[PDB]
């Protein structure tokens, strides 16, 4: 068009220093929802939406812990993970595992149904389009986050259920298609 | 019903990969062969240094390129942009890629940026991991522009795919 760029919407010049603006060109790229559970004693889950495929030989994917996340020395403690791949209908699991809001010293997982991952002795989210349970193969550097790469040790699918949208800090819906 | 998948089987594999939506980008670099590839391993990493990651196969021209330049840009696609999607997803090493589609350079990175993006990041280069049979490029994110008013491209299920408006 030939005034695409006179016409352009406002264009926000991002200073990466900028935390709250560096947040917003994150939240910029669409992405699914999980919950990375591990087990242990006390397990736990959190929604994360940094689950990246990484490889196909070998089975590789990645996730991105937050230095400040109870999840990141369970996960260096106990190096296997499952992770779940929400269904859109599974609100109440996202917000559940969300922003560190059922902290440890009771069981964080009395209100969502899940079921025992054998591979991974993590728990696994019922109703989810896919399970996944990984074994942690390498930690990466990644800032204030680290980068667990691990090999897929089994998964399981359903089909029919489609997963759940995360885009600019909101749940959002595919249109059919 | 459920479907057990046997990693080992790269067709299954792929199927469970393709259960997780994601945006879509191109990333493109400078240099004197300026080079663009559709990818959709991209994810945020770090705030504090700011910092975010690209798969590359490693047998994509793209992995070379990257291998040998400091600094690399990222346009994740806006919903109307399949065009550009399927465009960098084919060109011999020496065909340029860049004379039918719109672009603007970006002057930190030295590389192309997609017109009519969502956003776009100029990086530099950090550090390269080992992923089985792709490599992980860190990057530090050294400016970046949004356009709020646009949405993301989506991908799942193998296809294309778009946002149900926001209720």
């Amino acid at each position: 068009n030939a005034m695409s760029p006179i016409i352009a919407p406002p264009a926000e010049l991002v200073d990466p220093k900028d935390r709250v603006q560096l947040r917003r060109v994150f939240g910029d790229f669409p992405t699914g929802v999980t919950v990375v559970t591990v087990g242990g004693s006390e397990p736990r889950g959190m929604t994360a939406n940094s689950f990246t495929s990484v490889s196909l030989s070998p089975p590789l994917v990645l996730i991105c812990v937050g230095k400040d996340a109870v999840m990141h020395q369970r996960l260096t403690a106990l190096p296997t993970f499952a992770v779940s791949v929400l269904e859109a209908g599974q609100e109440k699991a996202a917000r559940h595992f969300a922003d560190h809001s059922h902290p440890p010293g009771v069981d964080q997982f009395d209100t969502v149904d899940w079921v025992l991952g054998e591979e991974s002795g993590a728990p696994l989210i019922a109703g989810a389009v896919a399970h996944l349970e990984c074994a942690i193969h390498r930690l990466y550097e990644g800032g204030d986050h680290t980068i667990f790469l691990g090999e897929v040790i089994t998964a399981t699918r359903w089909p029919a259920r489609e997963g759940m949208l995360f885009s600019g800090g909101r749940f959002r819906r595919f249109a059919p298609d």
